[PDB]
């Protein structure tokens, strides 16, 4: 009780003070055989993150700890499996039935307490991100069952408080996927998150109209600039796995994107949520157009649509900043695949009005990047500012092979970036091998 939780602060330690553990979920899963039993006192870990002193308090940093040790817990006994990179999984009676028992333990408990973890941690975006890790683990057909609708109502009361306090990209699409997973996984409160939802949303949607209209109208303030950009982050989070075209988003992103061109003075990171907020207002419009029996007008109206925003985005590759050049020219290499031939793949010809052969400006703009902004003479940050030039290549290597730029102009320019592994390659092999 006390004694557990002892166990639980020196763990939290041993993770922390020593290096003979990276990774929190690699940890859990090397004790788990040997101790599931502690490692499951979820009472105990909530009690201590919960908990006022006596005596000697959890620091910040250790608090932190405990939290992602406590989510990793709770994976290993909802899945009942290793975790990713330790994997190798037929379970016995025994273990079948450890896995609903513990399903059903965490699901009464964190239903409960992760509304009060919230409420405490609110204003932390690490640790409010790693918490709303959870629900995803959750046997939803409790909030139903045990009539606990009071702790469903408390949990999205919190998640609105995060979404309302919070701009970073991690923490809004934790609040994102957490809406998802609470809708459509049980009809039963299907209804009640879809009304808290599309509550949050229409205020964050009237926020953001306002701000739009106060940026453009004018001179233009500091605030007018956060309230746009700060409204305009909620709602793209949510629009990726929620369909918002009901609020026609794409239209004030396209005025923001059209003025930046144009006036050349719209901060970066707006322009670069609008283009990322456009995109997936055109995925959703794409979905919607699929699944129905379209008209002819409605193609040529999402045609129109689309049309515009390649010609955006194309536009934008000439911003002077850079991560917009990288959004325009992912979603230029996204675009042009999606409405590519491959459309009218699965008897769909009905499509081919949507589809989009890039011309020669835009194929030598798509070269340019590549030569630009892949291929560049010069801690953590390079290796991942690596991955990403790596999948802008990826990206524009799936047009090459499908014909939708030039092939030959891009093959060159790859001759021109490896000349030295051709010319110097065999010496360079040999020599290194002998030492």
């Amino acid at each position: 009780m006390s004694p557990n939780g002892n166990l639980i602060r020196m763990l939290v330690l041993f993770f922390l003070e020593s290096e003979l553990h990276e990774h929190a979920a690699y940890l859990v899963d090397s004790l788990w055989e040997s101790s599931q039993e502690l490692l499951k006192d979820w009472e105990c870990m909530t009690e201590l993150l919960l908990e006022e002193p006596v005596e000697e308090a959890m620091s910040d940093r250790q608090e932190s700890a405990l939290i992602e040790l406590m989510v990793c817990t709770i994976r290993q006994a909802a899945e009942a499996h290793p975790p990713v990179g330790r994997g190798t999984r037929v379970l016995t009676a025994k273990e079948r039935k450890t896995q609903i028992d513990d399903r059903n333990k965490l699901t009464e408990h964190f239903i409960i307490t992760l509304p009060m973890l919230l409420s405490k941690y609110s204003a932390d975006a690490e640790k409010v991100a790693n918490l709303l890790q959870i629900p995803q683990y959750f046997d939803l057909e409790i909030y139903s069952t045990g009539r606990m609708e009071k702790h469903l109502d408390a949990l999205l009361k919190q998640i609105k408080f995060v979404v309302e306090k919070h701009v970073e990209s991690d923490v809004l699409e934790a609040c994102s996927k957490t809406y998802s997973i609470l809708c459509s996984e049980e009809y039963t409160i299907q209804n009640r998150v879809d009304i808290a939802r599309s509550q949050l949303i229409d205020e964050f949607v009237d926020r953001f109209n306002h701000s739009v209209e106060d940026l453009l109208q004018e001179e233009a303030d500091d605030d007018d600039i956060y309230n746009v950009l700060s409204t305009l982050k909620r709602l793209t989070s949510f629009h990726n796995a929620h369909d918002l075209t009901k609020w026609d988003l794409f239209g004030n992103c396209y005025r923001l994107l059209k003025t930046g061109i144009e006036h050349g003075a719209m901060p970066e990171q707006i322009v670069v949520q609008a283009l990322q907020c456009s995109h997936y207002s055109i995925l959703w419009q794409l979905v919607k157009i699929t699944d129905g029996s379209p008209s002819k007008e409605d193609l040529l109206v999402l045609r129109k649509t689309v049309k515009s925003f390649l010609a955006v985005c194309q536009q934008c590759l000439s911003n002077v900043n850079t991560p917009v050049k990288e959004q325009a020219f992912m979603l230029l290499c996204d675009l042009l695949m999606i409405f590519s031939h491959q459309l009218m793949t699965g008897g769909r010809e009905g499509l081919q009005p949507l589809v989009f052969n890039p011309d020669t400006g835009l194929q030598s703009e798509l070269l340019s990047f590549v030569m630009d902004h892949v291929f560049i003479d010069q801690e953590a940050n390079k290796i991942e500012a690596l991955h990403k030039r790596r999948n802008l290549l990826a990206a524009f290597s799936k047009l090459i092979i499908y014909d939708i730029v030039d092939m030959h102009a891009a093959a060159d320019i790859f001759k021109h970036y490896m000349k030295y592994y051709n010319d110097y390659g065999d010496i360079i092999k040999e020599t290194l091998s002998k030492t």
